[PDB]
């Protein structure tokens, strides 16, 4: 029978025996020691939730929508089999999540192994078979009606993603694939439970209302394949969706400081990464950077390893340990600005590297005690978007009217509003030091405002506060 | 001594025993008995909040900022006498409403009485005076230290504006303090903050703004001669952010179709009651629910009751009135045809409003029509959404400090924050509705509002290519 | 197909078109013009919610409520059209509440009217049968599969009350008379609604939860008929069920200010019950207290009554008006104390009506500048219970245990705790006057205390202040 | 400056710098590791929340409480000097809490060390000490006006108790601000005030309890000649009411059985891994689990952390604690057997638990068993239940004051309230679970428990008919 759990986003929930049997094995528990928002923490003293709790949440709502299609559509044909696949490719979906989360495939593996291309959700399904095959997990789902070969790959892809691209449902199921990660528009129901759960902690307000937005999705044909749509007057609600998501990076995920903890414990990681070693299978040895390469060793991999790096005394430790504990002290490296691109320009990935050295090298009207290096400043690139890079996602999003039920439209932002965005992607720079002191700070911030002089970037706010000598040398900023 | 009261958004909040002499008349007492929302509680059934315990609110709230302006910033000389001045008028504030809100100012009053130019908040000026003079209030404020012929024109300004610098009630030295109720320069003020919080519980939609973050980083500082105040450039985030949450709310509630059909749909009901209900004013003159705003004695007794005393009624001249409350109950409401919105930097002016049902009931409709309707058988709704300041940015005129130079002022334009905020900040939502009920009265309707909008060329309607499949194809704006 | 509502505590809800049908009739819509907690308001500025959007709620949680036992338990042959039957006793359980609701049944009527045996629930079937007869229902519902001589039956009985006495279901489906007004137990849907409700406005917290307790209820045979059982696990839960009901009277129902506001509009009433007509059907002229007698008139007796009186001219309504007047100023009787029976012994309502000469005829030892008369005093007689007179309601629970699924079991009070109440009924006595200047205070003080020494009550809990030469009268109060 | 931090519960809250100074140590930063709720989280999975946070919320709470005496009652002579001392003791009382908070002072210390008497209290305030010296804080506290001579004797006493007047760091006209933290004679103190509603929050089960309102009413009076915190008499219930509340979470939450052995296994593979694990101290000294908290630069590194250490080592040594808590994440726990409790004025004393699983394990069930089971094979787990004053009733160590005279305190006996209330204040549970987990242990395991419920006179339990139909009629007072 059911099991019932009790979840404060939530409220009372049953598990389906089958996940049970899936929870309760130590490739899914170790999600109870990986915090959701990473360095978040240490900013937000609230935010200690772990990916555990998230996981559950989103096999829940997977549940939850699925059914709902298929109480007021019986013609889809959605059986207890599909139900079941997409409930368990909804609790299964982070299993991948490394060491805080989106800071372990943001910015540690890209850092320290830049040979290979990585991310949470290959881990996922890595993490998926390993707790599949160690833990006999086969012969259940076989007990309640789903068959292995088919349907491991159909939780897989929807999980990952991949004419038509999948061997685990046909075309005629195409909706199925639209709920735990949507490839199409990003409507889905991971971003649901983050929400609302992450509001919680955090002490923000969520303004976004999941619920209702089940109430009135219906599945329509759609170029000749099915897939979800909504009502026609929630429009407004979707735009307003992917604002909420907007809000909650500049206020939480992305907070200047939540980010330089993250950059911190990255740089501590990197300094260690020699001299830890985690066993796997078949007694063979992997580091913090090649544990994502064997389950059994990625299995003991999570924020422990702060700890172990903290409480060590090993001496080819101790430069590791010694960021960690300027952590503790609240010795963090200095934020010195934000500013923006201008015109319509990027800045592309491959100059990330050669910021510092611009920075380093800005020639300010000088009155300076000390000269900075390169290796002194960070500069940070961050990419905001509405998760279409520059698309507008409510353009792959479909609708149906009250006196039309069956039939798809499409509704442009004209027909909605002129107070909506123009554009749906921007880049925010960063720049922090690493030299804390007054005399090295008060520098670095006549460097930075040069610099966005140079390259003709915006005003930074503070700019005739913190470098009152050098935004009079531009006419365009008073 | 103080007095504490229970409020469900604020809690436990204490009233000065001269707050509670003001809050215990039947001036008062009357916002017990009109509903904030007014017709929305026909839509959004917890909504039977009414202004009573907004008033209340918004008298709590002035009361915080004003003190934290004062715990931190001793300098500026904020008396005790100040504080009560400002908390009066947040209680104060909208006296003046009349039934459903702003059905009343809003519909009711531009309809009933064209000649006139009146608002809620001129309104709730004379209900304070009447409310003043009729209770024996003046000795009490003095018994308290204030003085009534300086402090009651600092609180009818505060709610309504100005009756070089235009205020009677205090000097230049203390100009952030009219900010505080009802802000003319950028509009962030306190009432905004207690609806905000306030509707939202009520409605079941959920608030994303925090005011007790503003103010623990506000400040007031020296901006062109004139203390005003200032946010840390650090919120300039979360104000665009305030501005999106009321618009967000005049979407999903305030302005809900059907809400606004519902406040047309009483608002004539009035118009055909007004000839034949009479109210008892100052000296036994009667006065009719047109004109009841003109005695302080008569728009005492003008509450939502209004609505029940029609329904209830049996005076076969107010039968017509009857019929159309009666057709509220049963839900035999005005059908929606559609929305549309102008185009370019096309506006529709409002001497225009009343020519636009006849603009509808003209189109010529391609050869196709079974039936006329009339210009009488069609209602168009037009309304003005933006920030708050028609067409104006209003964080540019928002003053910011910093961190490392706490009393110095500076601007932020929206380019130094985000490429993803709106373009503009005023547009027009053009609503059609039928008073013909019937499949075949309503097909026509939906052909010759589409026919309009091709005409005018205003925006395709969402549901057009199903609504008028013969029509939407024609345009080559839209395909 | 279904219509979504939006209410504040359930969410959007879904409402059947029958439904949708009986809830768009001006017998139903009244409701929206008489507030839950009546003269509430004047104390909770948050409880201006009335009659309408409870009714919703009860009648949401009672199809929750079925539903649920339904899709567990297929062999209790729960049909859609007894689901229906239980979501139309919920949604019109009320339609009977007069103005300002509990204070019409619980003081208006009895002092009017003395002759009568009357309650808002006798109101709710008379009103029930009107709205069916004057609005064309009855087609309706056969439209669905009801049948009306049987299912109408069934929909009073469950509201009002009736080997077995039902006529509108037999013994095999008694558990559906559990569900909006459970006579058994008192554990029913209605009280779900207003806990949370109530809570919503008052400004005071819920700890009830009744999601859980729905996840855990089940259908068990006990002594030859099916009835609604809980886990063993959940007997703690509903003994704080009880508690919290308990607790709102406490803090909220019986706030003696609230009490005394509803005192006092009763008093309007009564001043203005001769001078008021309401027509009723066949043009017939009804008053106040007569118009439960005719349901045409009663359809337009709601809160509004209150400001017809507070804005009349009319001559014959001056002494009505006065009293809504002195409430406007805040010019109310004055809260003198409260006190408690003692030994066992219990005041029985024959006597109320004596009381208010008992206290005028005590003698205190006199220091006194006003003698008081009977006509001057209020005792209000409040009898607190756990909804069943003196018993224990958990004693009328059924439980079963995870190993034995079918059978049910008891559970007593000594099982569970020894810090739970040794009783469940008593009465508290209030006492106020009219007289309101200082002078006749402090007499009705000492009168009143001294009543409490001479009928050896309680020791009211201010008693040394408000009366220091009164209390030394009794060592057995040191 | 002020720092200010956003918490869920309590909101925007604003940090004074000395408090900042001692918030950024290794000390205090340590209770980010370790769960409030210990095992707890493993049964409510929103209950992740560490001691960190909570201990912030307390010296918020703490600072709340004694402004808002000052400010009505300057006559007290609270300086910022006395606030601030205050502030410290709420932001360091649980710095002695050890790995899963309360798993460790109430099961672990005390099956590892018998010979000491040791708790958290104890732990927090040498933890304090050591914060202290080890950071240089003595000057910064000096630098904003405190004495260290006096200030840190006062700051330890209102955590942990006094170390004719026993108090060395305040004198009997200053005897209310020990009532703030920690409240020794009614428990009615801001710790609790914290941890019911941020508890609710995470637990997903909602608080009852409204502590601004007990705030607004709380007020200082003269009893015995000490100054005491007293409460308006109308707020009586309401204290009742917090009691309730208070054993309310326990029953549902903080003693749930399955929690309870999530806890007791823990402590068992800690028990395994003593001897073997070894935590660096004060010049270089190895140092154990059990006594670590005889060196508080060891202690400092003594964290949940430790449950993971074990779970991912592969020492041979530690296989057997390591196989434990592979047991819990499979979800292979001890198996709960019943609950059962004593009866008259009967008690158990501490002594007897470690007697109990015997007693079990020697029940002699009427000649019907296939299989014996030892008692290794039993756990026994008896919890004291309580108001926080063992069998006394903490209302009668309240005073209280009336409108009419505001500083005359008094007293208000359960008789005066209501006949409702409890007639006791404590009370023992006492459950019992196998280790043994197949179906033929586990029936063995029901009919020894059952048998000896029967045989000492305890009551029955609620599956008793169920799990033991041929024991429980055969007892008197049962049927
Ligand atoms: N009174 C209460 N109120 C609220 N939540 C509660 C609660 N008691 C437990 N929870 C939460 C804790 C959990 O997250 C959830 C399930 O706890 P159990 O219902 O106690 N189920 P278990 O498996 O112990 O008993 P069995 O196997 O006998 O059915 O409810
Ligand atoms: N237990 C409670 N919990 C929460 N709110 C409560 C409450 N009791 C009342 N309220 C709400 C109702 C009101 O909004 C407010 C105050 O009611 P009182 O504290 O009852 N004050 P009053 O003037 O009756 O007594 P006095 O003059 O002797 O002080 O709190
Ligand atoms: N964006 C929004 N967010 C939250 N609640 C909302 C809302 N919009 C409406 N409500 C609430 C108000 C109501 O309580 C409920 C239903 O409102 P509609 O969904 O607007 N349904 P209607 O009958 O106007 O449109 P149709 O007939 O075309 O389906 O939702
Ligand atoms: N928009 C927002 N809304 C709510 N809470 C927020 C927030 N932004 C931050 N928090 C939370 C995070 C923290 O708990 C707290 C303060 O973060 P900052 O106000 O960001 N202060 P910091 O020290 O970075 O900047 P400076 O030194 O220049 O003043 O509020
Ligand atoms: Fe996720
Ligand atoms: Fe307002
Ligand atoms: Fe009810
Ligand atoms: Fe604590
Ligand atoms: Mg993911
Ligand atoms: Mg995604
Ligand atoms: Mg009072
Ligand atoms: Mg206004
Ligand atoms: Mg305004
Ligand atoms: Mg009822
Ligand atoms: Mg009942
Ligand atoms: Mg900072
Ligand atoms: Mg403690
Ligand atoms: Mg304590």
């Amino acid at each position: 029978t059911m099991k019932v759990i009790n979840d404060p986003i939530h409220g009372h929930i049953e598990l389906h025996p089958l996940l049970v049997r899936i929870i309760n094995t130590p490739q899914f528990q170790r999600l109870r020691y990986i915090k959701q928002l990473g360095g978040g923490y240490y900013v937000f003293p609230g935010a200690s939730h772990n990916r555990f709790e998230h996981s559950l949440g989103v096999g829940y709502l997977a549940g939850c929508l699925v059914h709902a299609l298929g109480e007021k559509q019986p013609e889809l044909q959605i059986s207890e089999r599909d139900v079941l696949c997409v409930q368990i490719a909804g609790l299964c979906h982070d299993l991948g999540h490394g060491p805080f989360s989106h800071m372990f495939d943001g910015r540690f593996i890209p850092l320290a192994r830049p040979e290979v291309k990585w991310t949470h959700e290959q881990g996922s399904v890595m993490m998926f078979e390993h707790l599949i095959n160690s833990n006999g997990i086969k012969p259940v789902m076989e007990q309640y009606g789903l068959i292995p070969e088919e349907d491991i790959c159909f939780i897989k892809e929807q999980i990952v993603g991949p004419l038509w691209p999948y061997k685990g449902r046909p075309e005629n199921k195409s909706f199925l694939y639209e709920i735990v990660s949507n490839k199409r528009n990003g409507i889905d129901v991971d971003k649901w439970d983050y929400f609302a759960r992450d509001c919680h902690h955090l002490g923000i307000q969520n303004n976004f209302d999941y619920k209702r937005f089940i109430k009135f999705a219906r599945v329509c044909e759609v170029d000749n394949e099915l897939r979800i749509c909504a009502r026609d007057k929630e429009v407004g609600n979707l735009y307003d969706m992917f604002h909420t998501r907007n809000s909650l990076h500049r206020r939480a995920y992305q907070h200047k400081v939540g980010n330089i903890i993250d950059t911190m414990i990255t740089d501590a990681f990197l300094k260690a990464d020699d001299y830890i070693e985690i066993t796997g299978a078949g007694g063979k040895k992997y580091r913090i950077s090649t544990a994502i390469d064997d389950m059994e060793a990625y299995t003991k991999l999570t924020d422990n390893i702060f700890l172990e790096i903290l409480y060590s005394t090993d001496p080819k430790l101790k430069d590791a340990r010694e960021i960690l504990k300027q952590i503790e002290y609240r010795n963090l490296f200095k934020y010195v600005g934000e500013t923006q691109p201008t015109g319509q320009i990027k800045i592309k990935r491959e100059d990330y590297e050669s910021l510092p050295k611009e920075v380093a090298s800005a020639k300010p009207k000088v009155l300076l005690d000390v000269k900075l290096k390169a290796e002194d400043f960070i500069v940070d690139v961050i990419n905001m978007d509405y998760g279409m890079q520059e698309k507008n996602p409510i353009d792959h999003v479909s609708f149906y009217c009250k006196t039309a039920p069956n039939r798809a439209i499409r509704i442009t932002k004209n027909q909605v509003s002129q107070l909506l965005p123009e554009k749906f992607a921007e880049q925010l720079i960063r720049v922090y030091c690493k030299k804390v002191d007054r005399k090295s700070l008060y520098a670095a911030r006549q460097y930075f405002v040069q610099w966005c002089a140079d390259r003709n970037f915006t005003k930074p706010q503070d700019g005739d506060v913190i470098a009152p000598l050098i935004t009079p040398q531009k006419k365009e900023w008073n």
